[PDB]
């Protein structure tokens, strides 16, 4: 895609700390940038919108490379139109954000500089951050991960995508998603349909797949950790169905995971860990410090609260593992007692071990789930299953919570506040 200067581009600022082993840590100056879909998207160097609503302008864009020519990414207002700020060290995402239309969350990037992502190196090393998740009912998502995009976006790679990184091109995750209107500087316009449930949003032609390492997917009632494999370390263009993933005939035709080997402790057996106020011993309703570690062998985990360290609980009651370590005998057990194979067919913890071993772009997003309501990370997922299947509760939401138009209603002053960013080698930020 092109770039237009209407609305002009200013990515908020936001400090974090590097830290190197002995414990001393500086301060990094960071800043953040939205991803691209969420931008206005009109005729290069002017004229009528490319995109609008959940449909393409069939003159613009009468094919993939065309439609990229003809149309521009503009700038976004953070605050008034998609309810992001930062200060200092902090980042807030709002969920519901009314201007000119409602937006729905946001998802960002964490950049080095105007021009390129940052890339963080995860093996052997610990990523800490701070996080207040008690805005967050049934239903959202606060996420903080880890995707393995280009630090320029592809534009080095595809001379069509003119944005780059300072823009929030490039993305792509372990779903490879089709909802993407921009990949590898070409529209996605080619097959597109919009969605049934959604006035803003389609799927295309195209996805775009790579690993992803998902620290952190929470609300105040639930939170997950969990890495998805791909076979391909970075970016690939999938087409139609073999991208798998939810939006397709055949989740598992593609060539990532879109599954993962994930650890929530309530699934886990553990019902009074993690939850609103003093009967859990994480209280959602306060700011929680998460430290995820990652090693060869596998991902450990502790939390911080009120100064006390928490270290990941066990789990209880899986048939054939006793500790508390993302491992890879911890995900086959998961495989067995649950069911599936994506993740260990997908490569499982040598093939993640690859993408941690690169570079990987920070990614911070609020969402709610128009598949299915976040119900596989707060509920009992699938419904149709109660809590005598293995697996099959998740937390303690009702299985008709997490409609995305009635959370949308309901709570849309929610937000997620992410702060103290912290990283570097395994024992150096705490
Ligand atoms: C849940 O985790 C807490 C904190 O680690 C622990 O004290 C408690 O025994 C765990 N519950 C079960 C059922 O293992
Ligand atoms: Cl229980
Ligand atoms: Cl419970
Ligand atoms: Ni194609
Ligand atoms: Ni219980």
């Amino acid at each position: 895609q092109q770039v237009c200067t209407t609305q002009a581009e200013t990515h908020p600022a936001l400090s974090w700390s590097k830290c190197t082993s002995g414990g001393s840590c500086t301060t990094q100056a960071g800043k953040v940038v939205l991803d691209a879909n969420w931008r206005w998207t009109h005729a290069y160097p002017s004229g009528n919108n490319c995109y609008n609503g959940n449909t393409w302008d069939a003159t613009l864009c009468p094919d993939d490379a065309t439609c990229a020519k003809n149309c521009c990414l503009e700038g976004a207002d953070y605050s008034g139109t998609y309810g992001v700020t930062t200060s200092g060290n902090q980042l807030t995402i709002d969920f519901v954000t009314q201007s000119a239309n409602k937006n729905v969350g946001a998802r960002l990037y964490l950049m080095a500089s105007d021009t390129a992502y940052e890339e963080f190196t995860l093996l052997n090393n610990e990523f800490s951050f701070d996080v207040d998740v008690s805005a967050l009912p049934c239903g959202l998502n606060g996420a903080l991960y880890f995707v393995s995009m280009d630090a320029d976006g592809g534009a080095s790679k595809y001379p069509t995508n003119l944005a780059g990184a300072k823009y929030g091109t490039g993305y792509c995750d372990s779903q490879c998603p089709r909802d993407l209107k921009f990949i590898s500087g070409q529209a996605n316009v080619e097959g597109w349909q919009p969605s049934s449930n959604n006035a803003n949003t389609g799927i295309g032609g195209h996805g775009s797949c790579c690993s992803e390492m998902d620290i952190w997917e929470a609300n105040s009632i639930s939170q997950a950790l969990t890495p998805h494999p791909c076979e391909t370390v970075g970016q690939v263009t999938c087409s139609g169905d073999d991208c798998g993933g939810t939006y397709s005939n055949n989740r598992y035709g593609g060539t990532c995971d879109p599954d993962g080997c994930d650890w929530n402790p309530y699934r886990l057996g553990n019902h009074t860990f993690y939850g609103p106020g003093s009967g859990f011993t994480v209280d959602t309703t306060k700011k929680i410090t998460v430290v995820t570690q990652f090693s060869s062998t596998g991902i450990n985990r502790y939390y911080v609260q009120n100064g006390v360290k928490f270290v990941q609980p066990n789990a209880s009651g899986l048939s054939g593992y006793t500790g508390n370590t993302i491992n890879s005998a911890y995900c086959s057990a998961e495989q067995t007692a649950f069911g599936g194979t994506s993740f260990t067919d997908k490569g499982g913890l040598t093939q993640m071990n690859k993408a941690l071993s690169g570079g990987m772009v920070l990614v911070l997003s609020l969402w709610d789930d128009y598949a299915a309501n976040m119900l596989w990370l707060d509920s009992t997922y699938p419904t149709n299953d109660t809590a005598s299947t293995p697996g099959a509760a998740r937390g303690t939401c009702s299985t008709s919570s997490g409609v995305p138009a009635t959370v949308e209603q309901q709570s849309p002053n929610s937000k997620v506040v992410f702060s103290n960013i912290k990283f570097g080698p395994i024992g150096s930020t705490g």
